[PDB]
């Protein structure tokens, strides 16, 4: 609803370099490299195949929109997870320690024994602390506080 | 907004409102902000409240808070789109878009002479970040802004 629609049409036309109303793998490749990516040919087929519901090998306007929705939803979620990670990981060393987890939980009350336990639940590789991979994987199937930390920190 | 959005907004307000009196004070906005590693002065805390303090009671009620979040989100989304679009253009990383950067990129995408000149307020011959910001916030000129916006947006979605 609205002129979201002019935005969508602008977005599509930036990909549809020839104006014919479809985006090919080529077209996609060319915009992607201007964005500072270097996608392989296989990467490009697959972004086409996920949204190619009519099977024709290219992306039209409702397919592109679905591609946008899926990609918007997963950038946003993954950006907020990564902001919440950065919030806990205050020394920037790539791992959430128990003292870091505690400090953050507090400032927003867990005993040391409690926070060791939160870690153990998420600590797939056994090293006593929570890396990015593990944080990601905890955030998946409260949490909800963490999720709002990540959104908020973003927006701030 | 679906119930998931509201619940999240509600979470968020209850991160700030560390007690629960339904109001958000300067003391409380400060605590939470420092928990995300920022260091705002009292004067920045007070401005944040005053910008959305519709009934002038120097504190933030739940709808004021929504209002603060909606503006900061749109302002963050905006700033990040513009920055990314800067980054797509400033290919050599040096903090200025030259005419040739700008031409290379447009020709590449199939969307210069002198879009540069109109943007280059300090007269140094190319487009610094502030000037890119100014031009993107200040039909034909406008079609160009709109094309560039879609570039910042797309950028953001694919990084
Ligand atoms: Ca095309
Ligand atoms: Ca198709
Ligand atoms: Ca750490
Ligand atoms: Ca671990
Ligand atoms: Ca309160
Ligand atoms: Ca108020
Ligand atoms: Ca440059
Ligand atoms: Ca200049």
């Amino acid at each position: 609803t609205e002129e979201q629609i002019a935005e969508f049409k602008e977005a599509f036309s930036l990909f549809d370099k020839d104006g014919d109303g479809t985006i090919t793998t080529k077209e996609l490749g060319t915009v992607m490299r201007s964005l500072g990516q270097n996608p392989t040919e296989a990467e490009l087929q697959d972004m086409i195949n996920e949204v190619d519901a009519d099977g024709n090998g290219t992306i039209d306007f409702p397919e592109f929109l679905t591609m946008m929705a899926r990609k918007m939803k997963d950038t946003d979620s993954e950006e907020e997870i990564r902001e919440a990670f950065r919030v806990f990981d205050k020394d920037g060393n790539g791992y959430i320690s128990a003292a870091e987890l505690r400090h953050v939980m507090t400032n927003l009350k867990l005993t040391d024994e409690e926070v060791d336990e939160m870690i153990r639940e998420a600590d797939i590789d056994g090293d006593g602390q929570v890396n990015y991979e593990e944080f990601v994987q905890m955030m998946t199937a409260i949490r909800n506080k963490i999720r709002a930390i990540g959104k908020m920190a973003r927006v701030f």
